[PDB]
């Protein structure tokens, strides 16, 4: 088979030494890499920029003519990644090399057979500040029809977090938008937790971390991302080969999803970044 799907809740990706490189989510589709040796026990695969090996035990072969395989498609304005059969995200502007409504396939979302994608927000250094002011960030809620968000009118807190921790506020808004449904998930509302941060406050089971109010949620999560990711050499969103996506999320397209929200916000606010 050319394509395999991840069966367990997560599965590891290994190098040729058997060292763990990363982990990917249930349902993720990986490509067989025909330039490297596979055997009965491990397949040479590629996913989201990462070339490595996976245990056959963790995979199911697909038939691309009846099973969903992720693909990319242009509507003539933007290029969309179908990350699931019923869900697409805009990743880039249309290029004249793209045929409208043709499905295109890629192991990294940058290299295609007839064109090359720039995904600049996917690789942007997150320690550089956004050119958007607090008042401009606050406008995004009306421009994208985001109702009932706990992050409404918190642009000033995102820009404070950026000033103090040296982390891009557009990234902070986009990450909280993707991770918490714009501060509307149950964990956002219960716990002012907009970035998916977990903690054992000694409390036996792993749970979402509690923050005392919306502002302390934004500032506290920024501190946690600075200390756990930025300060440890994860300084861009990236994919399964490099950046925050290697460790932050099993979803191979978490970084692409956040970059897509940054692209949409930047377009709505006049393209200053
Ligand atoms: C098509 C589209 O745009 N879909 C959107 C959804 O993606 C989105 O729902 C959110 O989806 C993300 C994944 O993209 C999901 O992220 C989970 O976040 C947790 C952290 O809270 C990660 O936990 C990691 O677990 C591993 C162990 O497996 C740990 O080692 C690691 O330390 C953990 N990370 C941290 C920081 O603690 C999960 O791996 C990760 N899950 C996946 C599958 O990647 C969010 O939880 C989703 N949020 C929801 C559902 O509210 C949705 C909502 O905005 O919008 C869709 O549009
Ligand atoms: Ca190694």
């Amino acid at each position: 088979a050319a394509y395999y799907q991840v069966v367990p809740v997560t599965a590891n990706v290994y190098d040729s030494d058997g060292e763990k490189l990363s982990y990917i989510s249930q349902g993720s589709v990986v490509w067989l890499d025909k330039d490297r040796k596979s055997d009965d026990k491990r397949l040479a695969i590629t996913i989201s920029g990462l070339s490595g090996y996976m245990k056959t035990e963790d995979l199911q072969a697909l038939d691309a003519s009846k099973d969903f395989i992720p693909y990319y498609e242009s509507d003539g304005h933007r290029f969309y990644h179908y990350v699931a059969q019923n869900a697409s995200i805009p990743v880039a502007s249309h290029l004249s090399d793209m045929e409208v409504g043709k499905k295109y396939y890629s192991a990294d979302g940058l290299h295609f057979d007839g064109f090359k994608l720039e995904n600049p927000f996917l690789f942007k250094d997150l320690t550089e500040a956004t050119n958007y002011s607090a008042e401009e960030l606050d406008k995004v809620f009306s421009l994208l029809n985001i109702n009932n968000s706990l992050l409404e009118n918190k642009g000033a807190t995102f820009k404070e977090a950026e000033e103090h921790y040296h982390i891009n506020a557009l990234y902070l808004l986009a990450h909280s938008a993707l991770e918490s449904n714009w501060g509307r998930s149950k964990i956002a509302k219960d716990k002012n937790n907009f970035f998916g941060i977990t903690a054992y406050d000694t409390t036996p089971y792993l749970s979402a971390k509690t923050f005392d109010d919306v502002d302390k949620g934004i500032l506290g999560a920024t501190k946690w991302i600075k200390e756990n990711y930025i300060d440890r050499g994860r300084t861009f969103l990236g994919n399964k080969a490099s950046g925050m996506n290697v460790e932050y999320a099993s979803d191979p397209y978490w970084g692409e999803k956040i970059a897509s929200v940054m692209m949409k916000i930047n377009e709505k606010l006049g393209g200053k970044d």
